[PDB]
């Protein structure tokens, strides 16, 4: 596995490169959030996808807007999204690891309006 990742008010993250073990049936991510800069001024998503899909889930996800969770509905290009948290929250995602092959490249990110540039990392498997 579990990671404990957290973003600031800088538009950053920490763990801009994850590694999930194969000797582990599921994976869980926990997002937290640090200063008082609300979920309309700095919210952070932790969405996962492959570095060939991101443009979908960033773009289509900024289309959706706030309420939709800056990440559209269904998106079968996401294997894991937490939700848009903000200052003082925490949330979590407990996904399968079936859902990921090995020898694929997966990037993670925050679909809020422009933080998918400084907030990206990688998820390789194992
Ligand atoms: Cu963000």
């Amino acid at each position: 596995c579990s990671v404990d990742i957290q973003g600031n008010d800088q538009m950053q993250f920490n763990t801009n490169a994850i590694t999930v073990d194969k000797s582990c049936k599921q994976f869980t991510v926990n997002l937290s959030h640090p200063g008082n800069l609300p979920k309309n001024v700095m919210g952070h998503n932790w969405v996962l996808s492959t570095a060939a899909d991101m443009q979908g889930v960033v773009t289509d996800g900024m289309a959706s807007g706030l309420d939709k969770d800056y990440l559209k509905p269904d998106d079968s290009r996401v294997i894991a999204h937490t939700k848009l948290i903000g200052s003082g929250e925490k949330d979590s995602v407990t996904f399968d690891v079936s859902k990921l092959k090995e020898g694929e490249q997966y990037m993670f990110f925050c679909t809020f309006p422009g933080h998918s540039a400084l907030m990206k990392g990688t998820l390789t498997l194992k």
